[PDB]
């Protein structure tokens, strides 16, 4: 609900896989599951998100690349 929670929430998940600033498909999935399951139904599918967010040569999301979604979530 709040930004503080969401923030920590992301980490609480990012902590699981990779650094606290690193996200994972399987991870985000869950998040997008509880966090915002509607964002999943959106035109941006999991893969779409994972791929969209993951804008590098490694294969992994991060708070930064993720914030792009948050902004779209809030804005």
């Amino acid at each position: 609900k709040s930004p503080e929670e969401l923030k920590g929430i992301f980490e609480k998940y990012a902590a699981k896989e990779g650094d606290p600033n690193q996200l994972s498909k399987e991870e985000l999935k869950l998040l997008l599951q509880t966090e915002f399951p509607s964002l999943l139904k959106g035109m941006s599918t999991l893969d779409e998100l994972f791929e969209e967010l993951d804008k590098n040569g490694d294969g992994e999301v991060s708070f930064e690349e993720f914030q792009v979604l948050v902004k779209k979530i809030s804005q």
